[PDB]
């Protein structure tokens, strides 16, 4: 099981890891103060860990 980040909102988070695993990235959201998001796909961690900020300024995609 991994950590990734940390979502204000937990659709935030779910549409992300959603996201994510559709991009076959399994994420899940953590419960916590903040939607802690974290992945299950740990092949994908640095990915996801990476994808965040790739996904803040451009989600949606991959790339």
């Amino acid at each position: 099981m991994l950590m990734i980040t940390s979502f204000a909102n937990p659709r935030v988070a779910q549409a992300f890891v959603d996201y994510m695993a559709t991009q076959g990235v399994i994420l899940t959201i953590q419960q916590h103060n903040q939607s802690d998001v974290w992945l299950a796909d740990e092949s994908q961690a640095e990915r996801v860990r990476a994808e965040l900020a790739r996904f803040l300024e451009n989600p949606a995609d991959l790339d």
